[PDB]
C-alpha cells in the first residue's frame, strides 16, 4: 500500500532519518590509529573553541590566564560559567548536555566528575565504536593536512586509516599562503621558482598528485574568505588555474569549498578568533560554468549568501552545495536553509555535515540535525500526500539514504 | 455571527481567502484568441523551465540531448527522474501534483498517459474556462512584448484579448538592448538617431505611445539586473529619464520593475539559465522621490532585498510592492516575505502573482500561495482580535479582497 | 518539585518573563519633570510617525495638507484610514490598540471619543505612574540630545530626573554634522579651531567632559548610516579616535552605536522619511579589536546584518548587542533575531528596548516583545529538559532577570 495518514507518515519519517547510517561527508576527527590527534573526552567537549568564545563572554578570567590553565580547569571554568551560573541553553552547551546523556550519563546530576570517570576506562579505539553506533554514523571524512607536521607524519609511515575513516586533502596553506609554503615545498623536493613559471606549475601539480595518491583522498578542500574571487592573478588564482583544477580532472576528484571565514579577527583566542562575511558568487559562477568537467563542493558562511546559492545550484549540475556550515549550524539557521534548498533542488543536495572536531560531537551534530531534517521532510511529503500523491516507506528510505549518504558518494564517485 | 476566537478567525479567513476572486497581475499567460503562444497540456508542465533546472541536477542526458527531444519525451525523462526515482518533494513537482488534483485528475495512480488523454479532449477556449474555475482567478495580467513577431502579429491585426486578459507592456528589448533594438525601430518607421537627441527621444516615446494606444496595458513593465542603477548616463538611463517617465506620467501608466535578474549565467539551459544578485536600492529610491508623479510595481528577486523594500514601501506612497517573484517564489520565502510585508504595511501590498507561463500552472499558484497567506491573516487578526479589537467577517473580506485584486486595480487606476 | 512537561513550563517561563521588572534601556521619553517634551495621549500614539507613514500609503490627503491639520484631525484621519477603512493588523496599528486594552480602555467600541476623555483628566506624573506599572517597566534610558534648545534648557537649570529615568548622551550632531555643529560649540564658549588640532581636540573632550559630569549618562550614543567606516579621515573619524574613545575610556562609559539609518530619503515625511541600508561590519570590527578597554553597545537596522552581529558579539567581550530596532521591531524578525542570538549567545545579550517615542508604548513594546522572548525561552529550555537536565524555576528567573535588566546594568557598571 501507501502512507495513509500524517501520523504514520510521521512516524515512518523519523524512524527512516534516525535508523540511517550517516555518512559525515567533513569532520575534523582522525582514525583512533592516528593517535593524540583524534580528540574525544567531556573535558574536550566542554573546551570546543565555540565555548571558548562563550565563556569568554562571561568571565572576569583574562584570555591569557584561560589559556594558562590545564584543559581541566578551562572545562571547570567553562562548566560554571556557561552551565551553573547561566542556563546552559546556547545550541553548543545544549549539545553537550546531549551528548553525555547519549552516553548513558546523566545531566540531571551536574556531576561533571563522575562524568570524567566514565571516559577514563575507555581507549580511544573503544569510544570511537562507541560513538559512531550511538550517532549511527557509518562513514567519517577527515580533513588531513600534508602541511601539518603532525599528521603529515603518519601518512609517511604508511598508516592507512580505520575503513569507517575517509581522506580529504586540506590545502590551505598553500592556496592562501603560497608565499610561505613555497619554501617548504622546495625543502620537501619540490623545486618551484619563484616566478610562476612551467617549471613550478609541474613540481605544485606533483606535489597534489604525490599526496592524492597517498591519500586517496575523497576530494581537495580549501577554505576561503570572503573576498574570494576568481580568475584572480595571485598564487591561489594561478595555482588553482593551472594546477588544482588540471590535476582535479584528470583524478577526476571533486574540489570542495568552504567560503566565507575571515581569519584571526580576534587572534588572542586562536580558532575562536575566526569572523564571517558575505562573499560574492562571481568566482564560484565562474568555476562551474568554465570548468564543465570539474566537481564542486560548496558550503559557504554567511547567512547571506545561502539563498543565492540555493539558486546557483539550481543552475549547475556540477555543483553540489552541503552542510550548514559554524555559524550557519545553529537551529533557527538549519531549518531555513534546509527548507530553501529543498524546496528549489528537491533532494538533490547534502543537508549536512557535523564538522566534529571532538569525536563525541557526533552524536548531539547528528541528532541536533535530524530531527529539524525530518520535520522539513516530514511537511513536504504531507504537501504532496495532500495533493494526491502516494509515497511509501521504501521511497522515503530512499529518499532519506540519498540525503544522508548516497547523495555524497554518487558526487564524488 | 461573532468571530471571537482564533479558531472561528481560521474558519472565516480561509473561506473569504479561498473564495476571494483573483487578480493575477503578472503572468506569460496570453487569451486564448491569441494562438499557440498560450501554453497548456500536462506535457507543457513537466516541461516548465523550473523543472528543466531540476532535472538536469539528476539526469546523465545532456543538455544538448535534451533538447533534442520532442517535448513529449522530455516530460517523460523529467516525470521518471524528479517524480519516479526521487519522491517529488521540491515546491515546482509539487505544483504539477497539485494541477493534476485540481482537475480532477488522480495523481495518486502516476498514470501519465491518462492524465495526457484529458488534455487530448479539450480546447484552448475550453480549458481557460476551467482552470480560471478552478483557480478562481478572474483576470489575468499578460506579459505583451511588441518586439517579439509572434506576438506582435495579433496586436497589429488588431485582435483583442478575451475580457479577462488584461495586457502590460514590456519593454525589455528597448531599455537593456537598445544598440540591437534601435535598428528595428527604424525599421518600423521610428527614426532613431544614432546620437541621442531630441529628435531619438521624440521617436522613442511616439513608439511608446502607439503601443500604449495599441494594448491599453495597466502598466508598462522591465526586468533589471543586480546591477541597476539610476540616473545613469546609458541608454537604459536616458530612455527611461527622457522617453518613459514623461510619457507615463502623461497616460498614468504605472512603471513596473522586476529587478535582481543576472541573464544566462548558463546559456545551454535557456530561460533556466538565469541567475539571481542582490542589487543596490538607490536607484528604486531616487525614481520614487525624484517622480512624485509617477507610479511604480516593484518586485525583488534576490532574499536579501526583500525587507528593504518592504521598508522603501513604507517611505513612499507611489510605491507598489507586489508578488514573490521566481526564486522568491517558495514556502519558505513567500511566510517570511508576506509576514514581514503585513507587520509593516498593513494591508497596502499585493501579496502574490503566479508569473504563470503554463495555464494549469494558475492552480497551483494561488492555492499554494493562498494556504500560506491566509495562516498570516489569521495569526495577525487573531493578535489583534485579542487585543479586544472586533473583527467582522464583511472586515476580513474586504481586506482579503484588497489584497488579492483591488489594491492592483486602485493603483493602476 | 522538577519541571515535568513543557506545557508547565511555558506557564512557568510566562509568569517569570511577565512578572520581572523591565529596564528599557533605550527610548525617547523623558522624566516628566521635564515638561512638554514628554509625549503621552492616544492622539499622540495615533501620530507616532510609524503611522504617519502608513496612513500616507492609503489616504488621498497631500502630505502637505497632513502636516497642517491638527494634531486632533491627523489622529481622526489615522483612526480612519488604517483602523477603520481597512483592519489594524499591522503591528503599530496593533499596538496602539494593545495600549487602550491595557489602559482599561475598550477596543471593542472604537470610540475614540471616550478614549480621549480617559487621558484629559490626568497629568503627565499621574500616567507615568499607570504606564510604567502596567508595562512593569522599572527603569526607562531616555536619549538626550544637549544639541536640542528646548532639552538644553532643563539640564543647564540644574533639573533631575526622576529616579526611574537613566540619561544617555545622544552625539549625532557632533559626530556626524560638525561642519554646522563647531559653530555652536565655540558659541558655547568651546574655541574649536577650523583645523583639527590639539586645541579642538581638547575643546570637543571638554564639552564632552562637561557634559558627561552634567547628565551622568549611562552610556554616548549616535546613530549612523550604512556607509559607516572607521578608521576614516573625516570629522566623525578624528572625533571617534582622539575624542569620544579616550573620554569613554577615562570615565568607563560604554558608546552606543546604532548603525544602518538613511536619513532623509522622503524629505517631506520628516521623521517617517528615514530609510534603511546594510551596513560593512570593518568598522565596528576594528573599534572592538582595537579598543579593548571600551565598550561598545550595538544594534543595526538592516535584517541583513543581523546574523554577522551575533558573530561578531561571539568574537568580542567588549560589544553587547541589544533589541530589534525600529524596521527590525516586528515579529517576524524580533523572532528570528531572538532565536539566532540566544543560540549563539546564550544569555549573553539584551533582547530588546522600546524606542518608545509616547508613553503608552511601553505597554505594547514590552507586551508584544515578552511574548515572543518568552516563546524562544520554552523552546530553548524544552531542548534542555529533553536532553536530562533539570531547569529550575528559580534559574528561569535569574536567565530572565539577566535578559531583561541585570545585563544591561551589569554591562554598564
Ligand atoms: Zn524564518
Ligand atoms: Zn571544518
Ligand atoms: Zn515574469
Ligand atoms: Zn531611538
Amino acid at each position: 500500500m501507501s502512507i495513509n495518514s500524517r501520523e504514520v507518515l510521521a512516524e515512518k519519517v523519523k524512524n527512516a532519518v534516525n535508523n540511517q547510517p550517516v555518512t559525515d561527508m567533513h569532520t575534523h576527527l582522525f582514525s583512533p590509529n592516528f593517535g593524540e590527534i583524534l580528540l574525544w573526552d567531556i573535558d574536550e567537549l566542554l573546551t570546543y573553541h565555540y565555548l571558548v568564545a562563550e565563556v569568554m563572554r562571561w568571565t572576569d578570567v583574562s584570555i591569557e590566564a584561560f589559556w594558562a590553565m590545564s584543559k581541566r580547569e578551562q572545562a571547570d571554568l567553562i562548566w560554571e560559567e556557561l552551565f551553573i551560573k547561566r542556563s546552559p541553553v546556547s545550541e553548543a552547551c545544549r549539545g553537550v548536555l546531549t551528548c553525555l546523556q547519549g552516553l548513558g550519563l546523566d545531566p540531571a546530576t551536574r556531576d561533571l566528575q563522575v562524568y570524567r570517570e566514565y571516559f577514563a576506562k575507555k581507549t580511544s579505539e573503544e569510544q570511537v565504536d562507541t560513538v559512531l553506533q550511538l550517532a549511527n554514523v557509518s562513514d567519517v571524512v577527515m580533513t588531513n593536512d600534508p602541511f601539518d607536521d603532525n599528521e603529515r607524519i603518519s601518512w609517511l609511515e604508511g598508516k592507512q586509516p580505520d575503513s569507517r575513516f575517509h581522506a580529504a586533502l586540506r590545502l590551505d596553506p598553500l592556496l592562501n599562503e603560497y608565499e610561505q609554503t613555497k619554501h617548504r615545498l622546495r625543502d620537501w623536493g619540490y623545486k618551484v621558482n619563484d616566478e610562476w613559471n612551467e617549471g613550478s606549475i609541474q613540481e605544485v601539480k606533483r606535489f597534489l598528485t604525490d599526496w592524492i595518491e597517498r591519500m586517496d583522498p575523497v576530494y581537495m578542500a580549501v577554505s576561503l574568505p570572503p573576498t574570494f574571487s576568481f580568475p584572480e592573478e595571485s598564487n591561489r588564482g594561478r595555482i588553482i588555474r593551472d594546477c588544482l583544477l588540471p590535476v582535479a580532472e584528470k583524478h577526476n576528484i571533486p574540489f570542495a569549498m568552504m567560503i566565507g571565514v575571515k581569519k584571526r579577527v580576534h587572534p588572542a583566542l586562536g580558532d575562536a578568533g575566526d569572523f564571517v562575511g558575505k562573499a560574492s558568487m562571481d568566482g564560484v559562477e565562474h568555476l562551474l560554468r568554465e570548468y564543465p568537467n570539474n566537481k564542486f563542493l560548496v558550503t559557504m558562511l554567511s547567512r547571506e549568501n545561502q539563498h543565492e546559492l540555493v539558486v546557483l545550484a539550481r543552475k549547475f549540475s556540477n555543483l553540489m552545495i552541503f552542510g550548514c556550515w559554524w555559524f550557519m549550524n545553529n537551529p533557527e539557521i538549519i531549518n531555513e536553509m534546509t527548507r530553501m534548498r529543498m524546496e528549489m533542488l528537491g533532494t538533490s543536495f547534502i543537508p549536512q555535515h557535523s564538522d566534529a572536531r571532538v569525536l563525541e560531537q557526533l552524536i548531539y551534530k547528528w541528532h541536533h540535525s535530524k530531527s529539524i531534517i525530518a520535520e522539513v521532510l516530514i511537511d513536504k511529503y504531507d504537501d504532496i500526500l495532500q495533493a494526491g500523491w502516494e509515497v511509501t516507506e521504501e521511497e522515503i528510505k530512499r529518499d532519506v539514504a540519498d540525503l544522508f549518504s548516497r547523495n555524497f558518494w554518487r558526487f564524488v564517485g
